[PDB]
């Protein structure tokens, strides 16, 4: 059962974390050039099974901008969930095995991060971003549905399964892309979009991990309060990484 | 349900079975080598320059992709028609649950969604592996309401979570036919928009019967009755699907 001490402590982590994401965001809007990342459509140029117009800009994804909102949807919901107006909430839902507030924050800001990803490997086609974003929600949404209809050690894993399913799938067309079958150029994929794709890719396996070892419940894990803590812990570190390595790739003239 | 209800409903999958198994074979039997193109699109420079041309990483045999949807719905069709899971079938239909029909329909309704994407010009090979996978979700989530709510219970948030994502590749979809930015007005084909509109309606019918069962007012409290819904909308959008293919790309000789 979790105590009130324990619940307090968490809510403090939140906070913690809010205010490092509100700081780095605040960094981002200051300091960010105005590099942008296109989202395009490749469309028929007469009918089905003929010939395609050249790739035209739909619109420009402002990376600096975008990079601030994944930040600051993070700050926004972690100090949402540390206030002391929330505390009862908090505790009920932990009660529960669930924090919902935490799958509505992933929901948008993990879909911004792996959309952001996918335009860095070159994926502009806006129908593959808004794809990646839908099927990236849907992952989270699995992993709220664990949380609402199983506990651990109930023996459960299919909605958890489901998240994976969906998860790996933008992975999947980000690796197609760097492998670029049929490409003609010589040129390679720069050493920090590497960094930047492996470094994501082990954050977004370890938020997986976290919900199957909260889930098995074997261990230290058979207190739900540890996956929170870690969770708290993930979503700092994921989103600082992927937020530096996109400003330190992009977004400053060095 | 009565035993006689069951047997009633194990006819129908058979009979659906029998069209869609002599479809297919009039496809396969029938149809052009039509295909369809999926293509990457590279960086040829660091992000935020230069791409390459799209090029073609595979087509698909348009024919033989009709052949397959129509082919997973006949074996599964058979599968559950089958005295020998007569008794599986009849326990899951009376906890409310059809396990068979989300396993194929995840794979049938991917495959016919990434038909029509490719047959309005999406061709960037993440695009129709990212509309692939939500769809897939969409089915998922249309799972899971069936495993953990009961009809009444005031409980859809698993099949709302199945039209936020069930609804993303019909946005692609709707970008595409829009075409923003387009340097012509390229016309779409009249047969396209007979299937974009045709099959946009029969994937509102199924989330229709879905939700119907749920709220499970009138006559839809009786779950048997959105089984037979399913079978007879499945065998129509299929076969809808199939003719439409057919006569809009795989008559003349290539
Ligand atoms: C419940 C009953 C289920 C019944 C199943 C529903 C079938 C839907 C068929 C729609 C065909 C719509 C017309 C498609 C052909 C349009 C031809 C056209 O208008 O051509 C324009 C041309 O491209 C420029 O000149
Ligand atoms: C280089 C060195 C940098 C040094 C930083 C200077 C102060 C930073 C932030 C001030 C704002 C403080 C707000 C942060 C809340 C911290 C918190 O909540 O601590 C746990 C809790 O209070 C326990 O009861
Ligand atoms: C592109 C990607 C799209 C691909 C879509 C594939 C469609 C999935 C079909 C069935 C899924 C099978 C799920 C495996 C079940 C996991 C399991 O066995 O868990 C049981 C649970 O613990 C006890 O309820
Ligand atoms: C709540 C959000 C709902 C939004 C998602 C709904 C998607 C609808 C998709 C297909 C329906 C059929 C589409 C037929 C309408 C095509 C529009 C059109 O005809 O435009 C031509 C264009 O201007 C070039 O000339
Ligand atoms: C800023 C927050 C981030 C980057 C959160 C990421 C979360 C995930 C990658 C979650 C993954 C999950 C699965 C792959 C399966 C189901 C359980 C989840 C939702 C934890
Ligand atoms: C050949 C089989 C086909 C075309 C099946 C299509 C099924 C759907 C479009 C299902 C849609 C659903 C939702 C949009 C929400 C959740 C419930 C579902 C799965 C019935
Ligand atoms: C049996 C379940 C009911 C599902 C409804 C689907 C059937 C109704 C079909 C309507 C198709 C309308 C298509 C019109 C397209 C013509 C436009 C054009 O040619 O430009
Ligand atoms: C500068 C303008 C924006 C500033 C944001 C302030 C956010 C502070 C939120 C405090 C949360 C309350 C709490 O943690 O108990
Ligand atoms: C899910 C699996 C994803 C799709 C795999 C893509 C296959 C790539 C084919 C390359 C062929 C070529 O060299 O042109
Ligand atoms: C219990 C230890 C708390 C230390 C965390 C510091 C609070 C946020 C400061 C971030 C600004 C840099
Ligand atoms: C849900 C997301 C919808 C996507 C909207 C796409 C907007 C495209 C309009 C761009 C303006 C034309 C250049
Ligand atoms: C209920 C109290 C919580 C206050 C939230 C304030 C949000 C500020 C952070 C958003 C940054 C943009
Ligand atoms: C609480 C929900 C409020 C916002 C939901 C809508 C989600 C945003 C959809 C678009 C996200 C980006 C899509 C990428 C390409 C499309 C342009
Ligand atoms: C009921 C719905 C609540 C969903 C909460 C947040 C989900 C956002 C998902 C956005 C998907 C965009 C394609
Ligand atoms: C990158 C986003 C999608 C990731 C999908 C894959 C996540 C897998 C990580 C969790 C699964 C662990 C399975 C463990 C099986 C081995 C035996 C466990 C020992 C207790
Ligand atoms: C709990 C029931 C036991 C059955 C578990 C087996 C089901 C596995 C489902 C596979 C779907 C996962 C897809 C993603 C895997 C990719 C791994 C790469 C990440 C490093
Ligand atoms: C136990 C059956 C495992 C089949 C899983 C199929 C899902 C494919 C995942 C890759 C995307
Ligand atoms: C714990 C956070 C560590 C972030 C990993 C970043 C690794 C990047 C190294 C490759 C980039 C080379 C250019
Ligand atoms: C009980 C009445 C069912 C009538 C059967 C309809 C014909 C099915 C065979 C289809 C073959 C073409
Ligand atoms: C010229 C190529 C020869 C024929 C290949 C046709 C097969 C196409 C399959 C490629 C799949 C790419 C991603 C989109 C669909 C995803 C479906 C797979 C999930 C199980
Ligand atoms: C195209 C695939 C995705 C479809 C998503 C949308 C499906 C919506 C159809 C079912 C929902 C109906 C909601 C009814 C609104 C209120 C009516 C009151 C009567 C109970
Ligand atoms: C209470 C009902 C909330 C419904 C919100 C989810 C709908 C999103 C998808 C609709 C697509 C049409």
């Amino acid at each position: 059962k979790p105590t009130v001490k324990e619940i307090k402590s968490l809510q403090n982590f939140n906070r913690i974390a809010g205010v490092f994401h509100l700081l780095q965001m605040l960094a981002v809007l200051a300091l960010a050039n105005d590099f942008a990342l296109p989202m395009t459509g490749t469309y028929l140029n007469g009918p089905p099974g003929t010939t395609f117009s050249a790739p035209v800009v739909i619109l420009e994804t402002p990376v600096g901008l975008a990079v601030a909102l994944f930040l600051g949807l993070s700050a926004l919901f972690h100090f949402i969930v540390s206030s002391g107006n929330f505390f009862k909430r908090y505790s009920a839902s932990l009660m529960k095995n669930q924090n919902i507030f935490r799958w509505v924050e992933y929901s948008l800001s993990s879909s911004v991060m792996i959309v952001l990803i996918a335009q860095i490997c070159g994926i502009a086609d806006i129908v593959a971003l808004l794809a990646i974003f839908g099927v990236n929600a849907s992952m989270i949404l699995f992993g709220w549905l664990q949380e609402k209809y199983t506990q651990p050690k109930d023996g459960d894993l299919l909605p958890f399964w489901f998240g994976c399913i969906a998860g790996i799938v933008p992975w999947i067309g980000l690796l197609i892309y760097v492998i670029a079958p049929g490409s003609t150029s010589d040129v390679a994929v720069p050493g920090f979009v590497y960094g930047i794709i492996i470094s994501l890719f082990l954050f977004f396996n370890s938020f997986a991990l976290v919900q199957y070892l909260q889930y098995k419940g074997k261990g230290k894990w058979s207190n739900y309060l540890r996956g929170e803590r870690a969770y708290i812990v993930l979503s700092l570190v994921a989103k600082s990484a992927l937020a530096w390595q996109i400003f330190s790739g992009t977004l400053i003239p060095a």
